[PDB]
């Protein structure tokens, strides 16, 4: 069959990439007990063993091939169209129920609060139970990311796109149930399948809850006495120990690490970090602690992450190394470093060669000195074979985060995390947690841990990209990202009441009294 | 052998590249009696029955199987550094010798016009020879690509890069000969070789003549009047005929079709095509006609291509349609091309969604027309099954340019072309050939007719791209381009006495003969 050959073709092109540039591979066969013969052998025989397969079939094969390594980093992407949705968000609370805390329409059977029961006929952990991967393992990161999921199927992220109409079953606030006829929103699939062509080829012939939300969903913490509507979401308010004491918080929404994402973000005004400085201007001396949200954060760039670190501490901060998968292509970027950093020696000439900034960090002489580290490193790893999984190196050999030169908020700060918090969503409250710099608050984080690289290649099978992660976080006390995430100080989960009416006084209530003792007891939380 | 399996794998991949989306494979296979399971067979032999093979043998065995294609397009890069120089710069003159025509050392016996007999005893011939490729036909231009190299030799290219000393027979100018024993500038690898690394390895553990240089090398025509100090190299100058008749003929080169490449471009200040504008402007109020050099061009973009094309016309010029490869990847682009101007109705609403102009080339309501159309076929073709060489389908759905609204010369013009033009140093003579707008003199082109795609992907192998051709362009008159190339009017070649002390003089004076010609006469009687 003409889809099944170039399938397999594609998948053991996939299975070579696994081989020669996946980090975490070690991690996953002992943490997960995954087995790339056994994920080959298997998806291969599902190829193979299909009456003429479409093409479909095989990507959504492929897609969970990937799909298997249970990385929020790993997947591929495919080059079609076909699409499957309901307007609708959910939110599962603490105890276990999914409510409504979103409707996209006009349409109203459903209303935000109300209790989503069934899908179908069937509970709604049933239904999520057939969204997750080879290799779950029930992690709340897992969990939400089947969630978004379950109203929104796509055939270029390898799902089986359903349509017609559905009944959902759900659970009105005041105990009564109703069952709701609903139908998916189906957009029919424009890239014809290629096993439905393959006969006709005749040979060739000459002649929000959105993640990455800028405003979040949080409410405001208290009366408002100032607030920036710039490019990112950050007022300060008031508060008040039990004690009758009035003091001036500041909140701060960091939605991404991929600035040049930021809704309403102009490539032709000063880039993102010059923005975030005045806000931590006007925090640094108009505020008493600061809130940082940063929930629901996609990650992004690192050099990014460590710029917006750089400007919340006045004390450098130490960073955790990563253990690299080489080939020669980083061994010529070592090279490259080095002697675009041959003849360096004052602040200035640093500067004439870097930027004097990169993506909002400060270059420095030392930064020129960090970078010539790293690749000296990575080339010393290459020459002593150290290529299937490198000691660990800090990424551009950034040993610690220093100081930004001019603004730098030196008071206690206080992090809200999620499920969804991905990659450098992972990173920066492990920094400040690490270095005992704010106090983590939430849920444990997703844990993408290492760097993403995109592949792209052409074929026939429709693969657009296939993501892979190429090294492997290792935190100061040796613990690895992947998989794991972070914990925060204080577990603070969601309850029906903070989300059943999008009101989350019991969260922050919670957050605001624990702020007021940083403020109070200096950092030190006790009680 | 690890260096032997990694390099059967990602041959292997290259392999499939050329089935899927290598559209001049069915041309090499009837003009150079090419096989594909032929060429692959034969490098994974020189892979296995070699002892233990280095990257670079490797690299080299994957040179050499693109090399086999004999197109200037295909081609293979490595991350290696390992280089030789070699200041000194030759030239073939039209009788079949080889004659210098630049140093760039300091002071050294071997003198401007020195004829090049051999090289450490062996006849310059032969030596090129060697350079060759798997299915080299002697042309200008295969010939003038192996001389670029003969004194540069490069490991990323996959060439073996010699070293030490070496002798040069040249012959003066006059009879007598010499030999000047010369040292190769050498560049020793920082990529250390991964068979010398194979057996450490551990499993992981867990826990000018520049070919688009801008002035060119042709001096002036003659007494310079007028002269313009932007990016391109534009003067105009008095021309006297055999008769003592005075003319004021234009002077402008045209060094690449990639702007972004331009020699001093400031990717702040305005884009080359609007000095072009400019410098056009000017020649059409004071010239009687206009000589473009077009020789050692590497091509560039196609839609630049078309804006200077249509800033050198007053009438429609009908562009050349390309033979595609499909893949769902292009099938998208036509998708998303059909979902952008799906209700542009206006050349306003045109020139919101895809702006005033696409890299020079003016926007219209009739663009966003070809555009569609470009869509509907390309996805005609897919649906059909069409996708292996497409029926001829042109380039954004363009048939023809159009002339620019505000800037257009249309005065006879003299282009001159050689075997170092390539991609759109290819197409701009043929187009203004095709459709008769201007007089082309010089030699055959390269013969590029497609474009190029570069394929980028992880390996341990030490490749950094590959890059193939998607199409084959084809003629008014059926004819194709690729190897074939364009012909010229006058075969204007350079006799040993224009290169010889680099005057071109005879060569220069052909040319005017020929611009006179031009403008005593209402010529281009289109019959």
């Amino acid at each position: 069959s003409l889809v099944c050959k170039n399938a397999l073709q594609d998948l053991s092109f996939l299975e070579h990439l696994l081989q020669v540039k996946y980090a975490p591979k070690t991690w996953k066969e002992q943490y997960l007990g995954w087995d790339l013969v056994q994920s080959s052998v298997s998806a291969q025989q599902k190829l193979r063993t299909q009456e003429n397969p479409s093409t479909s079939f095989c990507q959504q094969v492929l897609a969970d091939f990937i799909g298997g390594l249970n990385d929020f980093h790993a997947g591929v992407t495919f080059f079609a169209i076909e699409s499957a949705y309901l307007p609708y968000t959910v939110q599962k609370s603490s105890d276990g129920r999914f409510y409504f805390v979103d409707i996209m329409t006009f349409s109203s059977e459903i209303r935000v609060g109300d209790e989503l029961l069934e899908v179908d006929g069937a509970p709604v952990q049933d239904v999520l139970a057939t969204l997750y991967g080879s290799n779950h393992k029930g992690t709340a990161a897992e969990e939400s990311a089947a969630l978004r999921t379950l109203f929104s199927r796509m055939a270029s992220l390898g799902h089986k796109v359903p349509s017609g109409r559905t009944t959902l079953k759900i659970r009105r606030p005041f105990g009564t149930t109703r069952e709701v006829r609903v139908k998916w929103r189906y957009v029919p699939e424009g890239v014809g399948d290629l096993a439905t062509i393959a006969p006709s080829i005749r040979a060739p012939q000459l002649q929000g809850y959105n993640i990455g939300s800028t405003d979040g969903f949080l409410p405001v913490i208290g009366p408002v006495i100032w607030e920036s509507e710039g490019l990112f979401r950050a007022y300060i308010s008031s508060v008040t120990d039990g004690d009758g004491k009035s003091h001036k918080v500041g909140f701060l929404r960091i939605p991404t690490y991929s600035w040049q994402d930021m809704e309403d973000f102009d490539p032709s005004g000063p880039p993102p970090w010059e923005e975030f400085a005045k806000i931590i201007q006007v925090f640094s001396s108009n505020t008493e602690a600061l809130i940082i949200d940063q929930t629901n954060n996609p990650g992004g760039s690192v050099l990014y992450l460590y710029a917006l670190l750089s400007m919340l501490t006045d004390r450098p901060l130490e960073l955790p190394k990563h253990r690299m998968i080489l080939t020669q292509d980083e061994v010529v970027d070592a090279l490259d470093w080095l002697t675009l950093l041959e003849n360096v020696d004052t602040n200035v000439e640093s500067r004439l060669a870097l930027g004097d900034n990169m993506e909002g960090y400060t270059v420095d002489l030392q930064v020129a000195e960090y970078l010539k580290s790293f690749g000296r490193q990575v080339l010393n790893c290459w020459s002593k074979g150290d290529i299937e999984l490198s000691t660990p190196i800090p990424l551009f050999g950034f040993e610690k985060i220093h100081p930004h030169p001019r603004v730098q908020y030196s008071k206690p700060i206080c992090v809200l995390i999620n499920e969804q918090d991905f990659s450098c969503a992972d990173f920066f409250p492990v920094v400040l947690k690490d270095n005992d710099r704010a106090l983590i608050v939430g849920t444990r984080t997703a844990g993408a841990g290492g760097f993403v690289f995109n592949v792209q290649f052409p074929n026939r099978t429709g693969i657009k990209t296939c993501s892979l992660t190429g090294s492997l976080a290792v935190r100061e006390h040796g613990a690895f990202i992947e998989n794991i995430g972070v914990e925060p100080h204080i577990d603070l989960p969601f309850t029906a009441n903070d989300i059943r009416y999008k009101g989350y006084s019991e969260y922050l209530d919670k957050v605001k009294k624990l702020v007021c003792q940083l403020i109070n007891n200096d950092g030190t939380i006790i009680l």
